[PDB]
RNA sequence: UACCACCCGUGCAUUUCUGGAUCGAUCCGUACCUCAAUGUCCGGGCGCGCGACGUUGGGUUUGAGGGGAAAUUAGGUGCGCUU
DNA sequence: AAGCGCACCTAATTTCCCATTTT
DNA sequence: AAAATGGG
């Protein structure tokens, strides 16, 4: 019929013809995705929102210093307290003592010969103290003896009563609970009745002749209540003193309870430090962010040691506590008095991190073990002149680094244990790692400037017998232990305080200019002093000095420094300078010239130790020598002097640096006193130069690194000072379940008269409907027929508000909750939802029970411009916050992909297919779809690929987010091949690698299309994969089977394998040929 | 299947409701973010001020995509200096 | 070609996005 | 509506 170019798979309908190949799917989970709703406010309305209180209550959840919750729940896990999910679990704790379970245990086991270890006395005194809950497949609360047999046996043994539980196991509970049964009325009334019910058990088991100590006296002794109401946490551990490292600590606190951590991996490691910092579903933080936190706040240190029977010992170690508590300040925003409501992402956050800690902890161990002892250099390399020079250490030092190497590794072992609870100091170990990793790196750096001046050496000597002889005996190999060290992970949060880094960047700008000329200045006072000269063309022997291991390369390199300054600046300055070179005629082409100058491609200048084997730009040596090249610099910067255009400025900024670097490049071969290389500025220092420099005289190489530490600090200060826009997002999600308002519009409805003679729920409705108004016509249909209210509502004239704690439009609205009838009017207060049909579809069908709304989070977004005057100094300007809500959203799918597959080469301009049949395994159709989002994404990345030295500048100046647009370009092809694929009713077949003579942001946008249809190993590959094609993971074809394993073929769902169209044809038989 | 015609970038204008309910019709849904398309401005390139060169070249969908948020780690790229 | 110092851009890890019932 | 925590 229609052709594939006339076909429409797209919008609501590509979500309804995914969600249908999902319900075709072996296995799959339920996936939610964001729905963003701009709230409506005026101009008065938006400046009216004060954004201080959510910034101080952002920073307390987020943050990871004073006065947030990572310092109170970190301080609690330092003290001494351990976590528990419920209360009653933390005073069945505090009451391990009185149970005697081990004791008790032991006689069962021995008096019975059950050996059921499980049976303890704890695990009795609890199941009588919860009662459980019609989970709604609803449970049933009465009790029975069925019942109450399960729920005993999942309590004590940790699963339900099935067939395959051996049977003496089932009669033990079955005769109890039937006791029980006969005995009790409701789990309600044997819940109160606790001591009787230990006694019915004490009875059950005398019946059956074992002689165990009275459940119903333990129960006497621990019908006491423990004193801090509720408490889901219990004082035990001694206190870990003075943490600086919070988090480092209490995974080592949590770990130190775990036994044999060694075998164990990062998952297992992860699931149970998780459930001991913070407890299954932060349940435990409920009560210390709400109830608890009021406690600690509120209660003298005196009680707080009484209440938990804490030792006089670790008072000092709770004084820290109570400190943590009362710095957190009071909650005021979205409607909360605590922090209980903040919980859930509070536990993501830790969550995620004790993840990615316990996996580095498990990495670090593996890498420790693999340092194998016995590296040594050869005598010959410590002593080759060449092959040593430049490392800023002697050969005997590099023997010295080796040995340090190997003693750290030991040092590195006992780190790790005392991080993984072993015992030990934590903050020691942390320092232990980070001197280990600074080793390393000392190593590695130096071990990698050895092999390539030795490759280098290699190349030069040629032929030559004697120089390959003598080097080749200096030949040695870097060890695979010789790597990075992984560091720790660390955590941080909360909002950057623009105001703040504005004034420190421009207060460091101006200090860090001053003491660098202060210093050039000092170095040329001192040359002056003994009456030599900084000649930079003398100072090119230097160029023969290196060259052994003239005048030409003296005059190239100041023509090649002073030309890849310019590469670096605005048109205005590249035409000044280009022009003055092109008047000399010292270029062979005019062409060479603007394509160095403008095009920053090759050089006029080699180092002898570069391996670059492109010839440096041929000149005429005559016009090079003639004109003095240091001139020129002062003539443009001169120029672009008075310019007070930012981009004069920082090229004014950069040729500043470059005269004053050239001239120190051009100090005379001398010792200098080690004060005129100490720099004074906050920079990182390699530890090779800082030995180096701690010593009575430096040489003129130390003197010029040390020197342009001050110029890289400056070019870093330049990247932040002329940032142009910014926001400051804050995200708020509470522990309350969604409420929309539904605010009947104020217009005259006609409703449909065809609704009348419908047997639906809109035909129940408009029937019975007599009013005018829509708000009182829905209360009409409320009233009269309640089933169909949901029904006629969704076709009422209706908007949607959000009562964001932020004030608002008064309005006459019903509260839409979940698992909630419709609410009454009352007047209330909210801000408009923005939004088209389709988003708010997906509301109106939350009425009827085909979509779920889920706890949402509200993300206040403040916008942000900064500008540089005159004397480059930052400002910055804030613009009115714009609030909105995300609203994460489960949608149902209402109840073709086999029968064919699709072939889908991704080319150059677009994709090719080509299609077979499933069962025949024959071509039927082939053809070419060109894209156009991919000839746009290789139209606006050219410059960012083809102007290296300007990539860090390709975002703000051309108005791009790369990311965005490769995002747009990977929904532009999988739309296309999701069209082919609901076009002709097949599954798509890709090749499993993207080549890589591909352009880099093509090959990114194919690799993100590659794997949402093929399988990885990666779990981001398989995340994206199933969020994609609504929660379905797998598909098992009917009928096709591998040749590998003689299998159902596995989909996902699809299989790993004109130009694009011959190219998808054999894509498809590579495919084939690996099935039967 | 008729249609359209140098290419790219930047800025400006314009378009972009793309979802539901009932039996084409009636009613509900006000339309966010991004990409695009349409015209215009200036700059660059190519050919002969002017540009498709039988023809390809392109387009055809209800234009297309929209899962957020936070922390983390690792790698890559750039600039400067030294050997 | 390496090394270092200072930047920015990208890709992957891990976690959250309860419900039930009492008070 | 807020607090506590069951049921995996």
């Amino acid at each position: 019929s229609i052709p594939l170019h006339a076909f429409r798979n797209s919008g609501a309908d590509a979500r309804k013809w995914k969600g249908r190949i999902a319900l075709l799917a072996k296995r799959g989970k339920e996936t939610m995705r964001t729905l963003q709703f701009p709230l409506e406010m005026s101009e008065p309305e938006a400046a009216a929102i004060n954004t201080t209180p959510f910034a101080v209550a952002y920073n307390a959840i987020e943050g990871t210093g004073k006065g947030t919750l990572f310092d109170y729940w970190a301080k609690l896990h330092l003290a001494g307290f351990r976590f528990f999910p419920s209360g009653g679990a933390a005073t069945i704790f505090r009451q391990q003592a009185v149970f005697e379970d081990a004791s008790w245990n032991a006689a069962f086991c021995q008096q019975s010969g059950k050996d059921w270890p499980w049976l303890v006395p704890s695990k009795l005194y609890e199941r009588f103290t919860k009662a459980p809950r019609e989970v709604a497949s609803k449970k049933s609360i009465e009790f029975t003896q069925e019942n109450v047999a399960n729920e005993s046996h999942v309590s004590l043994v940790g699963a339900s009563i099935t067939d395959k539980t051996p049977e003496d196991q089932k009669e033990f509970f079955l005769k109890m609970a039937g006791a029980l049964a006969e005995k009790f009325d409701s789990w309600k009334s044997a819940n109160e009745d606790r001591i009787v019910a230990m006694k019915v058990i004490d009875e059950f088991l005398k019946s059956e002749g074992l002689h165990l100590p009275s459940l119903e006296n333990i129960a006497v002794k621990c019908s006491v209540e423990t004193k801090p109401d509720n408490a889901t946490v219990a004082w035990h551990d001694a206190p870990m003193s003075g943490v600086q490292n919070l988090a480092i600590g209490v995974f080592a606190t949590c770990a130190s309870r775990i036994d044999n951590i060694y075998d164990l991996n990062g998952g297992k490691l992860s699931k149970l430090i998780q459930e001991s910092a913070t407890t299954p579903n932060v349940t435990a933080l409920s009560w210390l962010f709400g109830k608890g936190l009021e406690y600690f706040r509120t209660t003298d240190i005196d009680t707080i040691m009484q209440d938990f029977n804490i030792p006089a010992s670790a008072k000092e170690s709770i004084k820290p506590l109570v400190e943590s508590a009362q710095a957190i300040p009071t909650m005021t925003v979205l409607g909360k008095k605590n922090y209980a409501p903040f919980r859930p992402n509070f536990g993501g956050k830790i969550d995620s991190w004790i993840a990615n800690y316990a996996s580095r902890l498990m990495l670090l161990n593996d890498i420790l073990e693999q340092i194998e002892p016995g590296f040594e250099l050869p005598q010959a390399l410590l002593d080759n002149e060449t092959l040593m020079s430049g490392i800023d250490m002697t050969g005997d030092e590099l023997k010295e680094l080796i040995e340090a190497v190997y003693a750290w590794v030991d040092a590195a072992k006992q780190g790790l244990a005392t991080l993984l609870g072993r015992g030990g100091n934590v903050d020691d170990a942390v320092q232990t790692f980070e001197q280990f990793s600074a080793m390393m790196d000392t190593l590695n750096g130096t071990l990698n400037t050895i092999s390539a001046r030795y490759v280098r050496a290699v190349e030069m000597a040629g032929k030559d017998e004697a120089r390959l002889e003598k080097l080749i005996e200096c030949k040695f190999d870097i060890p695979k232990w010789c790597k990075s060290v992984p560091k720790l992970v660390g955590i941080s949060g909360g909002l950057p305080k623009v105001e703040e880094e504005i004034k420190v960047m421009n207060a460091a700008f101006k200090d860090v200019r001053a003491r660098m000329f202060v210093r050039f200045e000092e170095i040329a006072a001192y040359v002056a002093s003994k009456g030599a000269g900084m000649d930079v063309y003398d100072a090119l022997e230097k160029r023969e000095l290196e060259q052994i291991k003239a005048h030409i390369q003296a005059y190239r390199a100041v023509l090649h420094r002073i030309g890849r300054a310019v590469q670096n600046c605005s048109e205005k300055t590249k035409q000044l300078f280009s022009s003055k070179v092109i008047e000399m005629g010292v270029f062979k082409n005019p062409s060479h010239l603007n394509n160095f100058i403008f095009n920053q491609k090759g050089a006029i200048y080699r180092s002898p130790f570069d391996r670059s084997r492109h010839a440096p730009y041929q000149l005429h040596a005559d016009k090079l020598l003639k004109n003095d090249w240091l001139e020129l610099l002062a003539e443009i910067s001169a120029t672009l002097m008075a310019s007070e255009s930012t981009e004069q400025m920082e090229d004014a900024l950069r040729l500043e640096r470059t005269r004053l670097q050239l001239q120190l490049s051009g100090l005379p071969d001398w010792e200098y006193p080690a004060s005129l290389a100490k720099p004074d500025i906050e920079v990182e220092i390699q530890t090779a130069l800082k030995m180096q420099l701690a010593k009575d005289t430096v040489t003129s190489d130390v003197l010029q690194r040390a020197f342009n530490l001050y110029s890289s600090v400056l070019s870093g200060l330049t990247f932040k000072l002329l940032r142009r826009s910014f926001s400051l997002k804050m995200r708020f999600s509470v522990a309350d379940t969604t409420q929309l308002i539904y605010v009947p519009k104020v217009c005259d409805w006609a409703i449909p008269k065809q609704y009348l003679q419908a047997e639906g729920e809109i035909g129940i409705a408009a029937r019975v409907v007599t009013e005018s108004s829509p708000a009182k016509m829905v209360t009409e249909v409320e009233m009269k027929e309640p089933k169909a209210l949901g029904h006629f509502m969704q076709q009422a004239p209706h908007d949607w508000y959000f009562d964001a704690s932020l004030g608002g439009t008064q309005v006459a609205g019903r509260i839409v909750e979940k698992g909630k009838e419709v609410g009454k009017e009352r007047k209330l207060v909210g801000y408009r939802m923005r939004g088209n049909s389709a988003y708010k579809t997906v509301l109106d069908k939350s009425l009827v029970g085909n979509t779920e709304l889920s706890q949402c989070s509200m993300i206040i977004e403040i916008p942000y411009t900064q500008t540089v005057d005159a004397d480059f100094r930052a400002q910055v300007q804030a613009g009115l916050p714009k609030v909105s809500i995300n609203l994460p959203v489960k949608e149902t799918i209402t109840a073709m992909l086999f029968d064919r597959f699709v072939a889908i080469d991704l080319g150059e301009r677009g994709l090719g297919y080509a299609v077979f049949d499933a069962k025949t395994l024959e071509l039927q159709e082939s053809g070419h779809r060109p894209i156009k989002a991919i000839t746009n994404l290789l139209n606006r990345t050219h410059h960012y690929e083809q102007r290296p030295n300007q990539r860090q500048k390709f975002q703000a100046k051309f108005n791009v987010n790369l990311s965005e647009l490769r995002e747009n370009t990977v929904g532009d092809v999988c739309h296309q091949i999701n069209r082919i694929c609901a076009y002709y009713n097949a599954f798509p077949v890709l090749e499993y690698m993207v080549p890589d003579r591909l352009d880099k942001q093509l090959k990114s946008v194919y690799e993100s299309v590659t794997n949402r249809y093929i399988w990885s190993s990666t779990d981001a590959h398989k995340s994206a994969r199933v969020q994609f094609w609504l929660g379905g993971e797998t598909w098992e074809h009917p009928y096709l089977k591998s040749a590998k394993d003689k299998k159902p073929l596995v989909l996902s769902p699809g299989r790993g394998a004109h130009a694009d169209e011959n190219a998808a044809v054999n894509i498809g038989g590579k495919f084939i040929a690996d099935i039967e």
